[PDB]
């Protein structure tokens, strides 16, 4: 149990760029802590964060009882860069899983900055991966009225997948030991570097890459309840949702904070609690 003592029982990493995504990142962290008594450590992709966020994180850590660490990893010069900040951030989620964390960490979970956690994240740590270096929840099929927007159900993806699930990259558990054993980081970087020579390829960089590689870098398909997003998932399955992603709805184009307040009743509770912690530190 070197990993649990040197780090924590639950290790979550996330990426956030912008005050809005940093405001949601604090909410995500509070939601994790309200649903677990296991030790938690949050790991942040440091260079995207504002100076205010990095100043506030020790206050969140002391109030909620978690450890944290800033990871500053530099994009290798050989590896095809991303001009768009959104795509650069996606690259940080999926391309460096073997080099961002210390070798003494055996497991890490990516949880999106805009997520609301309603479960003990140690259940994901304990989830059997059957030898897969990582596990992702599938994209919901349950909201039948959104079938026209499920690009992965027809065209190039339906032919490529051969019936395999097209997984959502909002949440994923990485068994770092197995990822290292399989050199999945080196292989993901190489396939990304070859694929990205075509600027039309990997439209959803962080999502398309592990879905493309799932025949050779296995994905343990997580239970559907691990990731619920209103765009693709039915209202009836929300009560089972372990975590919620505020994923974009191509039909309604509803703003981010509106989706948060409308779908998640405890969202303002976390937002106000974190704002109350900020006014308590300020005075
Ligand atoms: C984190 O740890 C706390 C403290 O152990 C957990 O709270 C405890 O949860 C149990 C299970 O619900 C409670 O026991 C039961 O409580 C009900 C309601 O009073 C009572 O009718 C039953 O007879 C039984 O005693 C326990 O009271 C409660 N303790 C406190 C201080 O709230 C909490 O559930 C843990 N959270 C996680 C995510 O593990
Ligand atoms: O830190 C961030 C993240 C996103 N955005 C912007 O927000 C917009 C929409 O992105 P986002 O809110 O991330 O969309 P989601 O639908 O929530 O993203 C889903 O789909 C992405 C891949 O397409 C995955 O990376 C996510 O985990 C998954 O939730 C874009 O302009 C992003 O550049 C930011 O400004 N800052
Ligand atoms: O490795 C791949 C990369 C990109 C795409 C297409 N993208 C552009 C439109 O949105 C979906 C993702 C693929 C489609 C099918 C199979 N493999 C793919
Ligand atoms: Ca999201």
């Amino acid at each position: 149990s070197v990993s649990k003592t040197e780090h924590a029982e639950i290790n979550i990493f996330s990426v956030a760029s912008g005050h809005l995504y940093e405001r949601m990142l604090n909410i995500m962290m509070a939601s994790v802590m309200h649903h677990t008594n296991h030790t938690v450590k949050f790991w942040f992709i440091e260079q995207f964060l504002s100076p205010s966020f990095k100043d506030f994180i020790p206050h969140m850590a002391a109030e909620y009882g978690f450890k944290y660490e800033m990871v500053t990893y530099k994009w290798p010069h050989w590896l095809r860069q991303q001009k768009e900040k959104q795509r650069e951030i996606w690259g940080y989620k999926i391309l460096f899983l073997d080099v961002l964390f210390p070798l003494s960490l055996d497991k890490v979970i990516f949880v999106d900055a805009d997520q609301i956690v309603r479960t003990d994240m140690y259940d994901l740590v304990e989830h059997p991966l059957d030898g897969a270096p990582y596990g992702f929840a599938p994209m919901c099929d349950s909201r039948v009225e959104m079938e026209g927007y499920r690009f992965w159900k027809t065209g190039y993806w339906a032919n490529y997948l051969k019936g395999k699930p097209y997984h959502i990259s909002a949440l994923y558990v990485v068994d770092l030991q197995r990822f290292r054993e399989l050199a999945a980081g080196d292989r993901l970087r190489q396939q990304y570097h070859a694929l990205s020579a075509d600027p039309n390829s990997l439209a959803n960089l962080d999502q398309d890459l592990p879905n493309h590689m799932q025949f050779t870098i296995p994905i343990a398909t997580l239970p559907q309840e691990w990731l619920w997003c209103e765009t693709w998932c039915s209202d009836e399955t929300l009560k089972d949702a372990r975590t919620i992603d505020l994923c974009n709805n191509p039909m309604t184009k509803e703003p981010k904070l509106d989706r948060a307040r409308r779908q998640v009743p405890e969202w303002t509770k976390y937002d106000e609690e974190i704002a109350e912690l900020a006014r308590r530190v300020r005075e």
